[PDB]
């Protein structure tokens, strides 16, 4: 169910967005903290259907970025589909405080045998988006580990295919 | 979220299932019409978490198939997540009766400019699973076209990233 959003460019003329072309669509790759993008609810994995009423279908990442950069005025309109690839998985820490996965560059790379991750069908080649509702996009691997280590027993992660 | 299913092998010793290892999970790639698999509601894109209470995590396609083939007894339990990557998109036919995409082998390959498919952000490298609630997995491309051609103006398609 798409929604329309209005962004007002900041002091530098930016909205705080990086976009990526995938499967002839345009998706939010990065939302800068406290940016116009952040303040209208944009998140990693949001799909951009329209920029200023023009279809993004088949646009390169460069084209989407050029269109945003060239946009005359204070106001940019986007049609957004909320994180359509988003999946949430709930795991429980074992006696050693582990849920049972390895990751690199925010991307899950292996599932530990007979772990909570194994029982719950956690998948590799998926980016970690949130841990217990907290956004981890753009964090270093050691900061993601810090958040997992400081979690209670219940660990809910939001993932998306890389 | 997960559900348990019990299969019995048919007269030929088959359950009517092909499994595929993707991202260190196990997914249903094929369900044969009127198979034991079909009758317990297994579908293309279902995730298999457990076979006979053992985790499928990190299993090769071969291992999953060996485990099923060697399963002692008539009775096989599987823990299933229902088509977890399944997404629905609604489009409207234009004056020519088109929503605006090309597909081959049930996989969307291009989006037509200025179409309902374009406006609604339909994606390529996605398999068509259902049209207007009707399952099209296993149909020939001409049969998928037949269903789209006989649809009313509103076309709701269920898609999934391709294997
Ligand atoms: C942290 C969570 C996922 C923990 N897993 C592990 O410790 C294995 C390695 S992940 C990792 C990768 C890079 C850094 Cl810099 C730190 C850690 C668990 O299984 O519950
Ligand atoms: C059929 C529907 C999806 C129609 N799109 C097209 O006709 C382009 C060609 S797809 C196609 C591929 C194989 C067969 Cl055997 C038949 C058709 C629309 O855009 O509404």
């Amino acid at each position: 169910d798409p929604r329309e959003v209005i962004l007002c460019k900041d002091q530098d003329g930016k909205i705080g967005l990086r976009l990526k072309s995938i499967d002839n669509g345009i998706f939010v790759q990065l939302v800068q903290a406290n940016s116009p993008a952040s303040l209208v609810g944009l998140r990693f994995g949001d799909q951009v259907l329209q920029i200023n009423g023009e279809n993004c279908a088949g646009w390169s990442s460069d084209k989407a970025h050029k269109v945003l950069k060239q946009a005359f005025g204070e106001k940019i309109t986007m049609t957004i589909r909320d994180r359509p690839f988003e999946r949430t998985i709930t795991m429980h820490k074992d006696s050693t405080g582990h849920v049972g996965f390895i990751f690199k560059n925010g991307k899950i790379t292996s599932i530990v045998k007979d772990s909570s991750a194994a029982r719950n069908g956690l998948l590799t080649e998926h980016n970690i988006c949130e841990i217990n509702g907290q956004n981890v996009i753009g964090l270093k691997d050691s900061q993601i580990a810090d958040i997992l280590s400081t979690s209670g027993t219940v660990v809910t992660i939001t993932i998306m295919p890389a």
